[PDB]
């Protein structure tokens, strides 16, 4: 089997150690590769399928899609894997040709073989790129052909609300991609407990990475704009077993926080603090990690600056942030004695961001 792991833009390498230890814990024999067909936000996982003896002495299949859906905090989508291939030139071509080429690839694809007869389905598409033809095109190009497909074998049963089985079908430049959506309509990123939602709250995947490249040992943790709470309530939701601080400035937000906290079980596991970074040793005197999504906005310039002078007083190891204002967070840094030990640009919906792992130069 082969699948496709979606997961944020720039987070790839990230993605791949989370799946490649889940994975180890089966027992099962893979290969991930990171970014197919140089795609940004994909792995393609290459595994044996995953056999036990059941309860009747017989052979049996475990799911690895199921597995890795209820288990990975950095996925969006699992999706089983049905053909992914370069249509050169697909996205200068006429609309007429470009889904003649798509219809044409489809129609020639063991469709049958991923569907019941009994089974409804439906076609979810995505589109990025320059391409004469929509993602609507794609979808009902792709819907007819799947289509005439399993009609040669029966009679395939449309439901376009609740299907039983979701084809998805993607065309990102000239890469083209169809596969089995085993996520469903709702990617894995999307959080029960976000009863609160606030304005730039931070996606939950990206959350899990920062936390990844802090390197986390059990030392204190603080936000210290922590807005809507996202970066510690999935720390407290790893049950990590070290001390876990909120701060933020405004009294809405910060009650937002902790609705969300509550709602996800685990309030009595973070202290939320209302209080101004800028002022950050007021309020603590030492921590070990620092971990915070900043405000993107001209009073942003100072802000970084103070609140990387106070952050100097307190940090004990690694302080991991992002922000859009590249040159404002880089100049607070250099300003106030800190380190630059990883920098890698990001994809936020849409929005690139950069991340900045951070030390104090004179810790050695
Ligand atoms: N001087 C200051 N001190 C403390 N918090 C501040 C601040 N200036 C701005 N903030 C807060 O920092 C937050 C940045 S964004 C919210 C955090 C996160 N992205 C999430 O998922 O919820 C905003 O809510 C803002 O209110």
């Amino acid at each position: 089997m082969k699948f496709l792991l979606t997961t944020a833009q720039g987070i790839e390498d990230i993605a791949k150690r989370e799946v490649s230890l889940l994975l180890k814990k089966l027992g099962i024999s893979f290969q991930i590769e990171e970014k197919p067909l140089g795609i940004e936000g994909r792995l393609l996982l290459e595994a044996e399928k995953a056999y036990y003896v059941d309860e009747k002495g017989r052979k049996r299949e475990l799911s690895i899609s199921t597995y890795l859906n209820e288990n990975s905090r950095l996925l969006h989508r699992v999706i089983i894997e049905i053909a992914s291939e370069k249509f050169n030139g697909i996205e200068k071509d006429e609309s007429e040709e470009a889904l003649k080429r798509i219809k044409d690839f489809v129609s020639s694809l063991p469709v049958e073989q991923f569907v019941k007869v009994s089974e409804t389905f439906a076609v979810r598409s995505f589109r990025k790129g320059d391409h004469n033809i929509t993602s609507i095109d794609i979808a009902r190009t792709v819907g007819e052909a799947i289509f005439e497909r399993l009609s040669r074998f029966g009679t395939p049963l449309v439901n376009l609300d609740h299907p039983a089985v979701i084809f998805r079908a993607e065309l990102i430049k000239d890469v083209f991609f169809l596969g089995i959506d085993t996520t469903g309509d709702s990617s894995l990123h999307k959080r029960p407990w976000r009863v609160y939602d606030h304005p730039a709250h931070l996606k939950a995947s990206i959350a899990n990475a920062m936390i990844e490249l802090a390197e986390l040992d059990g030392g204190s943790v603080l936000d210290p704009m922590c807005g809507s709470g996202t970066i510690l309530i999935e720390l407290a939701l790893r049950r990590y077993s070290g001390e876990i601080i909120g701060i933020e400035k405004y009294r809405k937000h910060l009650i937002g926080a902790e609705m969300n906290a509550l709602a996800a079980g685990v309030l009595d596991k973070i202290k939320f603090i209302q209080g101004d970074a800028t002022q950050l040793s007021q309020y603590v005197d030492s921590v070990d990690f620092a971990i915070s999504n900043l405000p993107y906005g001209s009073m942003i310039p100072d802000l970084y600056m103070k609140f990387f002078n106070e952050l100097a007083k307190v940090l004990e190891k690694r302080g991991v942030f992002i922000t859009t204002e590249k040159k404002a967070i880089e100049e607070a840094i250099a300003e106030n004695g800190f380190e630059i030990i990883h920098h890698r640009v990001i994809g936020h919906g849409g929005l690139m961001v950069h991340l900045y792992v951070v030390k104090l130069e004179h810790h050695h």
